[PDB]
C-alpha cells in the first residue's frame, strides 16, 4: 500500500476491519460479497482508488481475519 496516501489507506483499513468484525459472527455468501464490492467501490472511488477482490465470486467464511482478507481484496489506486 506504499503508492496509497493516507485517506485511501485509512479508508481500505476502516472496510477491511469491519469487514473482519462482521465475519466474526457470519458467512458472507458470493452475491453479498458482489454487492458489498460495489458499495465500498463507489465511495473509494471518491478517494480516487478500488478494492479489487482476487477471488472474484466466492464467499468469505466465518472467522476469516485482517490478514487473510489484505491478501484477497487488494487496493489500487485509479
Amino acid at each position: 500500500t506504499f503508492k496509497m496516501n493516507t485517506a485511501q489507506k485509512a479508508h481500505y483499513e476502516k472496510f477491511i476491519n469491519a469487514l473482519e468484525n462482521e465475519l466474526k459472527t457470519r458467512h458472507i455468501p458470493a452475491g453479498a460479497v458482489i454487492d458489498m464490492l460495489a458499495e465500498i467501490n463507489t465511495e473509494a472511488l471518491a478517494l480516487d482508488y478500488q478494492i479489487v477482490d482476487k477471488k472474484p465470486g466466492t464467499s468469505i467464511a466465518q472467522g476469516t481475519k485482517a490478514a487473510a482478507l489484505r491478501k484477497r481484496f487488494i487496493p489500487k489506486k485509479i
